[PDB]
């Protein structure tokens, strides 16, 4: 349509909705030759407001060649180049803004902060350089006679290029930090910690997508082999930080690539992704041969297909539509099903148990992204394709047996992921006899495989009975097997369709063996005791055992996240968390998540969530949402890592784990003091879902402890008042704040605003003639039941009336503020009386006409009875005001 696009973009920024806008004004640029400026400056403002302020610097920068003299354009780039740190041309935009039109008051304020700016930029520039310089001898250019000394300058370099963009611009230093740290890597004996500190530095200061480009196109004048030795960094050392912190380098890449940003929720520009497309197809081209070259070890494939699930996707804020499709239709896919079709125990390039877990999400979503029923249709053909060549091979010959194992791991990883695709497989009749054969084999690993191909196959759906009904009994003769490995596997399944008791007991006999039973036995006990744990008897049975709950933290620590969803699952139902018996009562429900609290539940929970399946860590987020409930336990859930955890979880679940993730953030900062349960940063992210909680509508319980931590939160920073009335927060507040059967509710929100009225925007709001504010914060304060909102609404008033306009309004607009007035200096808390009588005080201070009101009224008698007896040197301040006129 082309038009009315921008239209709805323009009611987004009406609503104050800016990610909408962004992403209205980048579709409407999409379909397009004059309108195309309009665009581009209304969508510099929308990333302006979105924080997004290279994407503002580029879209004033690309709205110029069409008219110099555009004041707009100007003026937006001069804010988005202020917040980058580039005060000289923000300075010199500004200026010609200015020219161009000399009365704008914002442009104003601009030229008041970047001249005082450009003053001091020099010094600015130079105190810096000899920072990063001090930093930088003695973290790379090697003085330093200590390892942890520089790793403490590491760790400076490190904050200050989190700090500020000029301080990523500093340590960048032109480009030198990327030689510092290449000729670092490729120094084998060094330090784990200093390599994978310098690698963060490095991720951070290319979060700028220029440098980052930069950064891509350096390495050789040839650009795929530069691309190459950026891709195959992780191959340079085995270490899992070290891949995962070059993983962290290629998403960057990626986020420089099309400009998208999953953390940020920011979805590609095309335009930029159309721009630098030879660079994302060679970026593709070289994961994809990573993810077949022996000569890559098992965490750097683990840690490409990561790459590929988050970035690939469009429908999951990846790299735009029609990539995932010449995916599929080209040797992508066929490369993830045969990457599909490994094992530890038969691999040709290097496989470990994690890899099929992360292959199978990545199939998932990849089936997922495919929208249209053509494009799930051609992920059908190949991976028919792929089924057929490997059961064509499936002889009865030593040759075969390989592709018997090949084709069941296709399966498994098939059934764990895109599991309608996995169960169409299943019902081949010609399946079954492949099963039947490997399963009266010889042959172990195949008697294994077997088994866990047919506990793969129980879903809830029946037409997988048809080989179920041969299935269940033939795992029911595994599980005789005097092999452990094949033991488990059954053990599996006859958990899984349901003697539950004994079951139980097998499942705790393997897992209390702890050194002699290996991680791959006991993650399939796991798994078979998350299959049991629905019954709040083996519930209570598993609590009752203190070296159980051990051995289940000990299983997480060293499998890691290979055993997420069997125990989330099992942590999320000892807990009750799953939303809706004798035993299932929230005393036992308490019993059960303090033991699991004093045994290490929440290392046990951080230790393994390090995946991308959002339906676990769904159930990670429920499990601390319910470890959060009892007050005393908070704090040590935020000792261990509980914090940070659900910060990754509001953005990294599904999107019914957010809200869990949320409320649980809610409930441990609520009571608890925010410097330490949200150090620096943390603060700032946590203002994002927190506001998303708020629903005067819905009224959960959820309310009250989401007012609570904003109101802890406004009170450490002007940051964090100022990302509070970003988000949209305070009508949702102000809700709560008109509430009159709510009580608390009503507080909390006079608390909250209370603390926002520091933040001089929300001050300048509320002061202004347009809302009714000022009469709440005047009558609160004299509305006497609740001590809590007399003494927020008194603070408020104290605070408001030094402003004369304030006090003018509150005395001509606010009837009957002599019985407020002489209620609340009468009044009976000492904070409210001392509050109240400040902003008296100050009214008569503010004028001779109001206080000429005051003093023949009937709040003069009282004034002078509390001055004639700490609160009577406020009514002593007024009445120095009634002497003064």
């Amino acid at each position: 349509t082309a038009e009315e696009i921008r239209d709805e973009g323009n009611a987004a920024v009406k609503d104050q909705d800016y990610i909408k806008a962004d992403e209205l004004y980048t579709e409407a640029l999409q379909l397009t030759k004059a309108l195309r400026p309009v665009l581009y400056r209304n969508r510099a403002m929308a990333r302006l407001k979105r924080d997004d302020f290279e994407g503002a610097q580029s879209d004033c920068t690309k709205a110029l060649e069409f008219d110099g003299a555009d004041v707009k354009a100007l003026f937006r780039r001069s804010l988005a180049r202020e917040q980058l740190g580039n005060v000289g041309p923000a300075f010199q935009d500004a200026k010609e803004a200015l020219r161009l039109s000399p009365n704008d008051k914002g442009i104003v304020e601009v030229l008041q902060r970047l001249v005082k700016a450009n003053n001091d930029k020099i010094k600015q520039t130079t105190s810096l350089a000899n920072k990063v310089t001090d930093m930088e001898k003695l973290a790379f250019r090697g003085e330093a006679k200590d390892t942890e000394q520089k790793m403490t300058a590491l760790n400076n370099l490190l904050v200050l290029c989190r700090e500020s963009e000029s301080g990523a611009t500093g340590v960048w230093n032109q480009g030198a930090l990327v030689p510092f740290v290449l000729n670092l890597i490729n120094d084998a004996s060094e330090n784990e910690e200093v390599t994978v500190t310098a690698i963060r530095i490095l991720d951070e200061t290319i979060k700028n997508s220029v440098r980052c480009m930069k950064f891509l196109a350096m390495h050789d004048p040839d650009g795929p082999k530069s691309v190459r030795f950026v891709c195959r960094l992780m191959c340079k050392k085995s270490t899992k930080d070290f891949v995962d912190a070059t993983g962290i380098l290629v998403q960057r890449v990626f986020n420089a690539m099309a400009k998208m940003d999953r953390q940020k929720e920011m979805k590609p520009d095309p335009e930029v992704a159309e721009a630098n497309k030879i660079w994302i197809i060679r970026v593709l081209l070289e994961l994809q041969e990573m993810l077949q070259d022996p000569k890559v070890g098992a965490v750097q494939r683990e840690t490409c297909i990561d790459l590929f699930l988050k970035n690939l996707m469009h429908m999951d804020g990846g790299i735009p539509r029609g990539w995932s499709w010449k995916f599929v239709e080209e040797r992508g896919l066929l490369a993830l099903l045969d990457v599909a079709s490994q094992i530890p125990e038969l691999c040709e390039y290097p496989v470990s148990a994690e890899t099929r877990q992360h292959v199978a999400i990545c199939l998932q979503r990849l089936e997922e992204d495919m929208v249209f029923d053509t494009k799930r249709t051609i992920f059908k053909e190949k991976v028919d394709m792929f089924f057929n060549a490997l059961i064509s091979r499936c002889t009865n010959d030593d040759e075969g047996h390989k592709y018997r194992i090949k084709l069941s791991c296709f399966l498994i990883t098939m059934l764990q992921g895109p599991v309608d695709i996995g169960i169409n497989l299943i019902t081949n009749d010609q399946l079954t006899p492949i099963m039947l054969e490997m399963a009266a084999s010889q042959d172990h690993l195949m008697q294994g495989i077997a088994a866990e191909l047919i506990v793969a196959t129980v879903s809830k759906h029946e037409r997988a009975i048809n080989m179920l009904k041969v299935g269940i009994p033939v795992l029911r003769a595994l599980y005789d097997s005097e092999d452990p490995t094949v033991k488990v596997r059954a053990l599996v399944g006859l958990c899984k369709i349901g003697a539950v008791i004994s079951l139980a007991k097998t499942c705790k006999k393997f897992l209390l063996e702890t050194e002699k039973y290996s991680v791959d036995i006991r993650r399939y006990a796991c798994e078979g005791l998350s299959y049991l744990s629905l019954d709040a008897d083996v519930k209570e049975w598993i609590v009752d055992d203190s070296l159980l709950l051990k051995a289940l933290v000990l299983l997480a620590k060293k499998a890691g996240a290979l055993c997420v969803y069997t125990l989330a699952t099992i942590y999320a139902n000892l807990s009750n968390a799953f939303e809706k018996h004798p035993k299932d009562t929230e005393e036992y429900v308490e019993k059960r998540v303090r033991a699991l609290v004093e045994e290490g539940a929440v290392p046990a929970c951080v230790a393994v969530s390090k995946t991308e399946s959002k339906n676990a860590l769904e159930l990670i987020a429920r499990s601390l949402l319910a470890f959060a409930e009892y007050e005393d336990l908070r704090g040590r859930i935020i000792a261990e890592g509980g914090t940070v955890l659900c910060l990754r979880l509001t953005k990294e679940a599904s999107g019914e784990g957010k809200i869990k993730a949320g409320h649980a953030i809610a409930k441990l900062g609520a009571k608890a003091d925010p410097m330490i349960s949200f150090p620096g940063q943390r603060a700032y992210e946590v203002v994002k879902p927190l506001c998303d909680l708020l629903h005067p509508d819905v009224e959960g319980k959820a309310n009250y402890d989401s007012l609570l931590t904003l109101t802890n939160l406004a009170s450490v920073s002007d940051s964090i008042r100022g990302r509070i009335l970003k988000e949209k927060a305070i009508p949702k507040i102000e809700e709560f704040w008109f509430m009159t059967d709510h009580e608390h509710l009503r507080a909390a929100a006079a608390e909250l605003l209370l603390n926002l009225l520091f933040f001089e925007k929300f001050y300048e709001e509320t002061v202004a003639p347009g809302t009714d504010r000022l009469k709440f914060w005047v009558l609160y304060s004299a509305e006497v039941e609740e001590e809590r909102l007399s003494r927020a609404s008194a603070a408020g008033f104290a605070i408001l009336t030094e402003d004369e306009n304030a006090c003018a309004r509150i005395m001509d607009e606010i009837k009957s503020w002599p019985e407020v007035f002489k209620d609340i200096a009468m009044h009976e808390d000492a904070e409210t009386q001392r509050r109240g009588l400040m902003g008296i005080a100050n009214i008569m201070h503010s004028s001779n006409k109001l206080c000429s009101e005051i003093v023949s009224s009937e709040v003069f008698r009282v004034l002078v009875a509390v001055t004639k007896l700490g609160s009577t040197e406020q009514a002593k301040r007024g009445l120095e005001a009634a002497e003064k006129f």
